[PDB]
């Protein structure tokens, strides 16, 4: 499990094309050739679950736990664990009175359900303010009936956007005649890894309060900052929006805790928004599924292994950022072509000048097995995105292989 | 476990109201009093999984299997398994060339994604033809931008609707100026338990072909007919629509195989519709989740237990329909107040005349612990729906309690 070929040979090889993105074939060809493959382009930890988690899944054989459950909020032993755990972990305002609900099919799907909820009763053209680049929010915005109007997040900024970026996007809503339905923020940001500021959050809150527009917080990486980076807690700083029906946060558990297949998460915030989400806008569409996974996670999350695993992941993200930096320096990259902000486990690489970046991307897989992400800034300048949150057993050889590849890159 | 109170005490008791339907409180009060509770209103088998299925989850510890998958169609070992299994079980037309895809968050959710895919590119008002009553299709139709235009399915018909019912619905689309986007059918029908006819399916196919409208088949209960009832196979009879991009079926595995929490199912049919569903209209919304559950179910489906479990469920459903008929005759109900058609595991009870049916429904829980479903026909006449697909360990005491309740009813 020191590389990722096994994952593609099992989950991608099929008698149908597994997806039509060009990277699908790059990954297949590398994996089927049984050559080392390193997937640094998607933020997963597929190589292992945390200690104790699979055991917790098996322990739930003690009682029947594979039927549908009779709560629109998820399994109560999980829901109340998340309420306590999130309030402590994110340092929620004790004077706010939020409601917490389980999401059991992915927080991207919870965002979709939240956005279609906010389209209800809105005949007029509507906008969602969202970061660009963002983690797949754009299609959920379009598919739920809104216009995506993005605010720029520069890759170079260790703190992500500034209020001026939000204002520019708001002014495009003004001139396009689009009613703003939601402001979506991602303070520990995928893909750039910025840690967003109280300044920016206050600008978001002021716009929310002025226009009566809810804020949607994606906290997937709140718990995965670098060791020397204290995450900005948007729910703490925006606590006054809870009682105004202007705040909902979503936070995947399966990302931080290396169980992406279980698709468990928390939806929390204003009680009207969250109760409407949970029943009307989620449980009419999907079943009350995930009984066993929720019970296993309630037992696991209530114990001692979550803190140990989180501390491990944050120490790895820090060490891997440092190892990538020195590896790429030894390969000949200039210091300023390697950025790591510590708000989420991503390192950003400026691709070598003058080559077609998609070609460099493919040749890195073909020649050395490493698949990186590709993002672009507001002027379409390309950046490679390197996910750092793999176990060291995979990241150490992946880093070495990327060092081999980057020595073939020309920096002038 | 010979009742259901354990399930409500674990999954409904909380510091928030679990849902605002009045039945939530009836269920809580009975369960929290630790008096026998029998949930016969939802088609689940929460009391137990089939032999070998939980063991299959353990066996998957042998390799890492809790990350995201790199296929928009689900885990290949499951998808391949379902393709072969469905083609044999439903006797698909060997001349058709369908595509099969895994659904991993519920087939009601797959229907939602299919319906919103069919709204794409349609500014004009559009309709979905659907049965009334149906299993929750109506809100997916509305929430994906269509107008629900229902065709009547009479509870009394052991074969469900006739072509005239479909035509009446189509004519309402015509007079309202609604463009038909989809015809949804449920041949082994929830809630009435009819087994729909080749006649009706032929009328559906003729309408689909004439108007170029895809058919969406819900086959949740295809494998759960009574012992003496061969299910009508819509995909077999509609095989010619596959190549025309006019057929998609959805089939939950988790109902038949008593693992509803795993929310695994199959989406199958026209390759353009199914590939567009799988990627564009599902994987941009949902993560490629369910690795371990899909792997466990693929392994389990490769053994001998699934066929044994299915035979057992069908035997139980048939025995339970018989036991309810005898129990309710002894309680004083007329024969025409107790219907079981055998197309799915439901018995229909006509409530006592002159009582308020929601009151009778509540009092049956309060006094005897039995929760029945409530449906109505096209003239709003009420019927209780009794789910039969529970283990006998639960159903036998449930039937005794329902007999006790029904003896208090006036016929």
């Amino acid at each position: 499990l020191t590389d990722d070929g096994w994952l593609i040979r099992r989950t991608s090889v099929d008698t149908v094309r597994p997806f039509d993105d060009p990277s699908a074939q790059w990954m297949l060809d590398r994996a089927q050739a049984r050559l080392p493959l390193y997937l640094l382009h998607v933020a997963d930890h597929a190589e292992a679950t945390p200690p104790g988690l699979r055991e917790a899944l098996h322990a739930q054989d003690a009682a029947p736990c594979d039927g549908l459950l009779f709560s629109q909020y998820g399994l109560p032993e999980l829901r109340r664990r998340l309420d306590a755990w999130l309030a402590a972990d994110e340092e929620w305002d004790t004077a706010a009175e939020p409601l917490v609900s389980v999401a059991w099919s992915g927080t991207g799907a919870a965002i979709f359900d939240l956005l279609r909820m906010l389209k209800d009763g809105r005949p007029g053209p509507s906008a969602v303010l969202l970061p660009r680049p963002g983690w797949g929010y754009d299609m959920s915005v379009r598919d739920t009936g809104h216009v995506p109007v993005s605010y720029e997040v520069p890759p170079e900024s260790p703190h992500g956007p500034d209020p001026a970026h939000l204002e520019e996007a708001w002014q495009r809503c003004r001139s396009e005649g689009l009613d703003v339905a939601c402001i979506l923020i991602n303070p520990q940001h995928n893909p750039w890894g910025g840690n967003w500021t109280p300044e920016f959050l206050a600008a978001v809150a002021a716009l929310a309060e002025r226009e009566r527009v809810p804020v949607l917080v994606d906290n997937a990486f709140y718990g995965l900052t670098a060791e020397d980076v204290r995450p900005t807690s948007a729910v703490r700083l925006l606590g006054h929006l809870v009682g105004q029906e202007l705040l909902v946060s979503v936070r995947s558990l399966s990302k931080q805790f290396a169980c992406s297949g279980w698709a468990l998460g928390a939806v929390a915030g204003s009680p009207g928004l969250v109760s409407a989400y949970s029943g009307r806008w989620r449980c009419l569409r999907e079943p009350t599924a995930g009984f066993r996974a929720q019970a296993a996670m309630a037992a696991w999350l209530g114990g001692a292994e979550p803190e140990r695993f989180t501390r491990r992941r944050r120490s790895e993200a820090t060490r891997h950022a440092r190892l990538l930096r020195t590896t790429l320096r030894a390969a000949g990259l200039p210091d300023d072509a390697v950025l790591h902000h510590g708000g989420a486990p991503f390192t950003l690489l400026r691709p070598p000048g003058g080559s077609t970046v998609e070609e460099v991307r493919e040749q890195t897989v073909v020649r050395h097995g490493v698949l990186l992400g590709l993002e672009r800034d507001a002027r379409e300048r390309p950046w490679f995105k390197v996910w750092l949150g793999r176990d060291s057993s995979v990241f150490e050889p992946a880093a070495r292989a990327l060092g081999d590849a980057a020595a073939e890159w020309r920096y002038r």
